[PDB]
């Protein structure tokens, strides 16, 4: 049961567009990631910051999130560094529990299905924060798991993720971080059934022939997911139908609904 996991840049793209692709009377995509809320060091606090676009979607969850979940799509909050020098991987123990508390609170408050960690753009070490890893990234996954054990946690395989092997039982999926070409390996010791070794950039899209070939390999090699980054509001069905044929022996169709970002 390969899962299709798509990241949506909510600064540009209305997440409802993920619901416009259909394969076998179900949404093509199984997980939608609202990319992204940020971790921000503010003095000695580790903070969760939702920019106006993220916060608008969360404030309008009944119209911008719930319709996806009503279709059976799991909707996750993306988490990304934001240039303050503090990131997932250089926190002390107090900051780790602060950030875990903030994230779990966001998931419960907005009725989300989980979170995705993308350890990018933290600019580790700026503003007096540690320049290297403190080992906090593994403790953060454990803290968050303990606060919300039935919710999904995915990890984009970028940054300090190599440290996560000891905690990987708490991680549902890992996603390969480079686009349009598979790497037949996994990060942080994940089994193949919990990894996407192939991640399609839906903005700078590959050919449908490359998507069908590589997705068929994802399936025949027993991997459990395929990643998709930057679904836009155009009709990208030729690529997704390539995957449907390759990985799912099926087809994917587009319903024509291009949802605007008018907020």
């Amino acid at each position: 049961g390969i899962k299709n996991i798509v990241y949506i840049e909510v600064n540009d793209i209305n997440p409802l567009n993920a619901g416009s692709y259909i394969m076998d009377d179900a949404p093509f995509f199984d997980y939608v990631i609202l990319f992204a809320a940020n971790i921000r060091g503010v003095g000695s606090d580790a903070t969760l910051y939702n920019n106006p676009n993220v916060q608008y979607i969360l404030d309008h969850k009944d119209t911008l999130i719930k319709p996806l979940q009503d279709k059976g799509i799991k909707v996750l909050l993306g988490l990304l560094g934001d240039h303050t020098g503090l990131g997932f991987a250089n926190m002390n123990s107090a900051q780790t529990e602060q950030f875990a508390t903030a994230v779990a609170n966001a998931v419960s408050q907005y009725g989300l299905d989980g979170v995705d960690f993308a350890d990018a753009w933290a600019e580790y070490g700026r503003n007096g924060y540690p320049s290297g890893s403190t080992g906090s990234f593994s403790n953060l996954i454990t803290a968050l798991h303990n606060k919300m054990p039935g919710k999904t946690i995915t990890v984009f395989n970028y940054g300090y993720t190599s440290e996560l092997t000891g905690v990987n039982s708490y991680i549902d999926y890992g996603i390969y971080a480079f686009f349009n070409s598979p790497s037949w390996s996994t990060g942080f010791g994940m089994p193949n059934s919990k990894f996407a070794p192939y991640t399609i950039n839906l903005n700078s899209a590959p050919s449908a022939a490359s998507a069908q070939l590589y997705s068929g390999q994802v399936a025949s090699k027993g991997y459990g997911a395929i990643g998709y980054y930057d679904l836009r509001a155009n009709n990208i069905v030729s690529v997704l139908n390539g995957v449907a044929k390759g990985a799912f022996k099926s087809t994917c169709t587009y319903d024509g609904n291009s949802y605007p970002k008018n907020y």
